């Protein structure tokens, strides 16, 4: 990273996967899950989803160096399972945020 920041930390969402049994899959796992999500204040950039997208890439990445250096590597599905998660709540942030460059 450098230049990033880690917004504050939200609800772990219950994702709906659609099958209940991976909604529980993470739920029983949630507790390793991200708590908030990494980002950048309001320079120049915004956007919506592309912000988001960066957003959910770098937080994945994060584990995938931080907490995978501690011997705790993921897979595939748990790295979606993960972008899933952070997406959600980065919509949140970014919208939160949004309110606060109103007030400017």
């Amino acid at each position: 990273l450098g230049g990033y920041m880690l917004g504050s930390a939200m609800s772990r969402p219950i994702i709906h996967f659609g099958s209940d049994y991976e909604d529980r899959y993470y739920r029983e796992n949630m507790h390793r899950y991200p708590n908030q999500v990494y980002y950048r204040p309001m320079d120049e950039y915004s956007n919506q989803n592309n912000f988001v997208h960066d957003c959910v890439n770098i937080t994945i990445k994060q584990h995938t160096v931080t907490t995978t250096t501690k011997g705790e590597n993921f897979t595939e599905t748990d790295v979606k399972m993960m972008e899933r998660v952070v997406e959600q709540m980065c919509i949140t942030q970014y919208e939160r945020e949004s309110q606060a460059y109103y007030q400017r």
